[PDB]
C-alpha cells in the first residue's frame, strides 16, 4: 500500500525516549494515532511494530493498569490487522513468563486470555498461557481449579499447534485430572490420543509419561490386563530397553500384570507372546513364574509364596521389586488377586482333569478351607466361569456336564472318522514301506 517502513522507523526511538523520559500518556497517545494510520493503510509490519513498542512501553515502566487498558485498546481497534496482534499477544506472554509479581500477573494473564479468546491466530498463544495460568492455579494449592481451566482447553481442534506439544497438552490435562480423581475425565482426554504418534522420531518422553499416566489411570479400576498392555508398550521405548535396570524393571511389571490377569483367550495369547522373549531369561525368577502359570499342572499356595514372595513382595538388592506387590494397600490387594489367579488356575485345571472330585480334596488341593474353597467354587459357577455341580450332603464335586446323547453320539462318530483316516494314512505308510523294501 503506502508502505509507511521509515516513518515508523524515525517515530518509534524518539517516543521510546520521550517514554524513558517521563511522558508516556502522549506518547502513547502518538502511537494510537500512528497505529491508526498505519492500520488503516494496512501495514502489517508497520502496525506489529507500533503495537509491540507500546506494550513494551507500558511494561518496562510498569505501568500495569495502562499496559491492560492498551491491550483491551489495541485489540478492539476497528479492522485490526490479525497478525499484528498476534505479534503483540507473543511479546505480552513473554512479559507474562517475566513477571513474578502474582496478582498483577495473573490479572496480566486474564487480560491476554480474554482478548485471544475465540481467535485463530492467537489460539497457540491463549493456549500456552492458559498452561501458564493452570501452573500458577496448581503450584499454590487448589489443583481442582488447574484441572478445570486446563481441561476445557480442546487442544486436538488447535491446528495450528504442533502435533508434539498438543499431545504435552493433552498429558497435562490427563496427569491434572489424575490429581483432583478425575478417573472418568481421565479416560476421556486419553481417547485423545492416538498411541501411533509414539511410534514416531524423539518423542519417547510423551510415550512414557502417557503410559505412565494409564497405568495410574487403570490401576484405581482394577484392569490388570490393560496394565499389562501399557507397560508392555513402555517395555518397547528404545530409552528404556537400552538401560537393563528400566526395562528390567518393566518386564518385571509385564510378568506380574499378565500373572494377575484372570484367565482368558487374550491373556493367554499375551502370556505366549510374553513368554517367546528372551529377556526373560536375566530374571529367571520371574520367567519361571510364568512357566508356572503355563504349565497344565497344578500350583500350590504355599510353595508359591516360599518360592517367589520374596523376591516379588520384598525383593532383592541385585534384582529390585516392583510395586506391583508392595507393603502397601494396593500392594496387599494385588497380592490377594494374585492368589485368586492361583487358585483358579488350580479350579481350572482340576477341571481339566477330574471328573469328579471331594470337597475335602479340593480344599486341601487349593491350600484354602472347605467353606472358603466351596465360595469360590460357588462365584466361579454363578460367573459362569467353570462348570461344577456341588453335592454338598455327599461333599462331591461334578465336573462332568449331563451327557447330551447327540453329544455322546457324536463322540462316537469322531472316533469313527479319526478311525478311517488313520487306517488310511496307515495304508499309505504301508505303501511306502512296500515302496522301498521291494
Amino acid at each position: 500500500e503506502v508502505d509507511y517502513s521509515a516513518t515508523v522507523d524515525q517515530r518509534l526511538p524518539e517516543c521510546a525516549k520521550l517514554a524513558k523520559e517521563g511522558r508516556l500518556q502522549e506518547v502513547i497517545e502518538t502511537l494510537l494515532s500512528l497505529e491508526k494510520q498505519t492500520r488503516t493503510a494496512s501495514d502489517m509490519v508497520s502496525t506489529s511494530r507500533i503495537l509491540v513498542a507500546v506494550v513494551k512501553m507500558c511494561y518496562e515502566a510498569k505501568e500495569w493498569d495502562l499496559l491492560n487498558e492498551n491491550i483491551m485498546l489495541l485489540s478492539k481497534r476497528r479492522s485490526q490487522l490479525k497478525q499484528a496482534v498476534a505479534k503483540m499477544v507473543q511479546q505480552c506472554c513473554t512479559y507474562v513468563e517475566e513477571i513474578t509479581d502474582l496478582p498483577i500477573k495473573l490479572r496480566l494473564i486474564d487480560t491476554l486470555r480474554m482478548v485471544t479468546e475465540g481467535k485463530i491466530y492467537v489460539e497457540i498463544e491463549r493456549a500456552r498461557l492458559t498452561k501458564t495460568l493452570a501452573t500458577i492455579k496448581e503450584q499454590n494449592g487448589d489443583v481442582k481449579e488447574a484441572a478445570s481451566i486446563l481441561q476445557e482447553l480442546q487442544v486436538e481442534t488447535y491446528g495450528s499447534m504442533e502435533k508434539k506439544e498438543r499431545v504435552e497438552f493433552i498429558l497435562e490435562q490427563m496427569r491434572l485430572c489424575l490429581a483432583v480423581k478425575d478417573y472418568i475425565r481421565t479416560q476421556i482426554i486419553s481417547k485423545k490420543i492416538n498411541t501411533k504418534f509414539f511410534q514416531e522420531e524423539n518423542t519417547e518422553k510423551l510415550k512414557l509419561k502417557y503410559y505412565n499416566l494409564m497405568i495410574q489411570l487403570d490401576q484405581h479400576e482394577g484392569s490388570y490386563l490393560s496394565i499389562c498392555k501399557h507397560y508392555r508398550a513402555i517395555y518397547d521405548t528404545p530409552c528404556i530397553q537400552a538401560e537393563s535396570e528400566k526395562w528390567q524393571q518393566a518386564l518385571k511389571s509385564v510378568v506380574l500384570y499378565v500373572i494377575l490377569a484372570p484367565f482368558d483367550n487374550e491373556q493367554s495369547d499375551l502370556v505366549h507372546r510374553i513368554s517367546g522373549d528372551k529377556k526373560l531369561e536375566e530374571i529367571p525368577k520371574y520367567k519361571d513364574l510364568l512357566k508356572l502359570f503355563t504349565t497344565m499342572e497344578l500350583m500350590r499356595w504355599s510353595t508359591l509364596v516360599e518360592d517367589y514372595g520374596m523376591e516379588l513382595r520384598k525383593g532383592s538388592l541385585e534384582s529390585p521389586a516392583t510395586d506391583v506387590f508392595g507393603s502397601t494397600e494396593e500392594g496387599e490387594k494385588r497380592w490377594k488377586d494374585l492368589k485368586n489367579r492361583v487358585v483358579e488356575h488350580n479350579i481350572r485345571i482340576m477341571a481339566k482333569y477330574y471328573t469328579r472330585i471331594t470337597m475335602k480334596r479340593m480344599a486341601q488341593l487349593l491350600d484354602l478351607s472347605v467353606d472358603e474353597s466351596e465360595a469360590f467354587l460357588s462365584n466361579l459357577v454363578v460367573n459362569k466361569t467353570i462348570f461344577a455341580k456341588v453335592d454338598r450332603l455327599a461333599g462331591i464335586i461334578n465336573f462332568q456336564r449331563p451327557k447330551d446323547p447327540n453329544n455322546l453320539l457324536n463322540d462316537w462318530s469322531q472316533k469313527l472318522n479319526s478311525l478311517m483316516s488313520l487306517v488310511n494314512k496307515t495304508t499309505h505308510l504301508i505303501a511306502k514301506e512296500e515302496m522301498i523294501h521291494n
